[PDB]
């Protein structure tokens, strides 16, 4: 038993809910949100600028450190760092983004990194302004990933499609 609450059960481990990722981990406190990144850490808008500004930028100012120390991360990879005030660590993984071109099979690469948790509260990878269709995302999401994730999806009305189109 866990502290997500309101939640459609999809899958034997995938939840979904119509909610503002930035909301819920504030409510939750997981030990893990993923954050939509890229690999310079630059977090700008979309998942990644709303929970950076939530944590009054000490998301970027620890991402310019570990940047400076290790360089970019790849597409399809990750790293762990704080959570802040929003989780205990916030899993950082870069979904392609289909609006620079990047291969949509890296999708699948991006979302095992989340075998690598036992539970997680996150978006849907490479959704909203990565340009990729969310209905795929999640399809990848369900076969790929086999531990506890928590799906937080902003759009209401994605949500419902989300939903009345999941098979
Ligand atoms: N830019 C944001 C900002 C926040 N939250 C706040 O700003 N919270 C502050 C405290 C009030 C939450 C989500 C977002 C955000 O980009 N969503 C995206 C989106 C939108 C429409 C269609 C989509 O496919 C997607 C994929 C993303 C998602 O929903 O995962």
């Amino acid at each position: 038993v866990n502290s997500f609450s309101g939640y459609l059960k999809l899958t034997d481990n995938v939840y979904i809910k119509n909610a503002d990722i930035v909301e819920e981990a504030k409510k939750v406190k997981p030990t893990v949100v993923v954050n939509a990144a890229n690999v310079y850490l630059k977090h700008g808008g979309g998942v990644a600028g709303a929970l950076n500004k939530a944590t009054n930028n000490a998301m970027q100012v620890e991402s310019d450190d570990y940047i400076a120390t290790n360089g970019p991360l790849k597409v399809g990879g990750s790293c762990v760092l704080s959570g802040h005030n929003l989780a205990k660590h916030c899993l950082h993984v870069v979904g392609p983004n289909v609006n620079k071109g990047e291969d949509i099979q890296l999708l699948k690469s991006a979302y095992e990194n989340f075998n690598q948790h036992e539970v997680l509260l996150a978006p849907l990878l490479s959704a909203g302004i990565f340009g990729a269709d969310p209905i795929h995302s999640l399809r990848v999401c369900v076969d790929t990933v086999r531990t506890n994730v928590y799906l937080a999806v902003f759009d209401k009305n994605l949500y419902d499609k989300l939903v009345s189109s999941f098979l």
